[PDB]
DNA sequence: CCGACGTCGCATCAGC
DNA sequence: GCTGATGCGA
DNA sequence: GTCGG
């Protein structure tokens, strides 16, 4: 809230800079900044000021005076009344749809959520399910049923096998109030970086989960992530909305690194791995390793905790509830 | 003043 | 049926 | 777009 307008305005910015211009690195900048100003504990009065921030520099600075001082930006008003930036700037909202296609179907001249629809022939099975379910997935989600979705998750692990563990990660660990979606770290014995044992670990939970309809549809799958869609059994009371779900299962040994990537925050990870190379490390949801003078890396380095990570790279652990950057 | 910018999974594609 | 990348996503 | 460095 605090500067809330300037963070939205950058994050306005960023996702056209993405989804328009197709510049990531600088929807990366933009992103960087508005977070940088999100921890910037005072109310910023002048570009000036911001600038000072590291991610800050002289063309955010001056469009940070110019809404300071005028309560909008002249560039974010050009972008807004542009079809083809409007139309492409939402098309990518549907999941499957990223610029590059969103384009595509601007220049084809479907932009609409009619559009698409009388347009699914052109459509993979990814980008159809996204749009059967736009309005679900534009909805957050309360904790409660958050809950509800982790007892029913935690619950069928338990019956395909004991020994797996699952962890709800995303903001749902970071004690957030609500939540995009829910994302489901999932571990087993039989597999670390030391072998695969057993094969379809990941499969058998993801049956179990959709032979008792919990998970109702299925954007991606693979042997280590799960990209889909469930739902909460309503009672009939108004069925709850489809949700989103992401499971990750990741090498029991590597746990640590994979609880700490599953976590987030997503632009808190980024410059956390930005910091690590700053140091010669190199971190994935895998392992932490050591970057040689040559670029390669090293062999993982032990570790028994998210902290143990942060102690590497010298910095202060920070609990998941602060770690939303 | 240029170049690099976190690091990966899954679906697919241009070259072999 | 590989490598290396694009595209989209976490 | 920013900063490295
Ligand atoms: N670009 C990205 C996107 C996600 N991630 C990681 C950290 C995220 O918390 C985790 C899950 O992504 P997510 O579900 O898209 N967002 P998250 O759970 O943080 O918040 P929500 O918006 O889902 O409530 O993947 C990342 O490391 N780099
Ligand atoms: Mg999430
Ligand atoms: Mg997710
Ligand atoms: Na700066
Ligand atoms: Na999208």
């Amino acid at each position: 809230t605090l500067n809330g307008g300037i963070t939205d305005m950058l994050t306005e910015l960023a996702n056209f800079e993405k989804n328009v211009s197709q510049a990531i690195h600088k929807y990366n900048a933009y992103r960087k900044a508005a977070s940088v100003i999100a921890k910037y504990p005072h109310k910023i009065k002048s570009g000036a000021e911001a600038k000072k921030l590291p991610g800050v520099g002289t063309k955010i600075a001056e469009k940070i005076d110019e809404f300071l001082a005028t309560g909008k930006l002249r560039k974010l008003e050009k972008i807004r009344q542009d079809d083809t930036s409007s139309s492409i700037n939402f098309l990518t909202r549907v999941s499957g749809i990223g610029p590059s296609a969103a384009r595509k179907f601007v220049d084809e001249g479907i932009k609409t959520l009619e559009d698409l629809r009388k347009n699914e022939d052109k459509l993979n099975h990814h980008q159809r399910i996204g749009l059967k379910y736009f309005g679900d997935f534009e909805k957050r989600i309360p904790r409660e049923e958050m809950l509800q979705m982790q007892d029913i998750v935690l619950n069928e692990v338990k019956k395909v096998d004991s020994e797996y563990i699952a962890t709800v990660c995303g903001s749902f660990r970071r004690g957030a109030e609500s939540s995009g979606d829910m994302d489901v770290l999932l571990t087993h014995p039989s597999f670390t970086s030391e072998s695969t044992k057993q094969p379809k670990l990941l499969h058998q939970v993801v049956e179990q989960l959709q032979k008792v309809h919990f998970i109702t549809d299925t954007l991606s799958k693979g042997e280590t992530k799960f990209m889909g869609v469930c739902q909460l059994p309503s009672k009939n009371e108004k069925e709850y909305p489809h949700r989103r779900i992401d499971i990750r299962l990741i090498p029991k040994d590597q746990y640590y690194c994979g609880v700490l990537y599953f976590t987030g925050s997503d632009i808190f990870a980024k410059n956390m791995r930005a910091h690590a190379l700053e140091k010669g490390f190199t971190i994935n949801e895998y392992t932490i390793r050591p970057l040689g003078v040559t670029g390669v890396a090293g062999e993982p380095l032990p570790v028994d905790s998210e902290k143990d990570i942060f102690d590497y790279i010298q910095w202060k652990y920070r609990e998941p509830k602060d770690r939303s950057e």
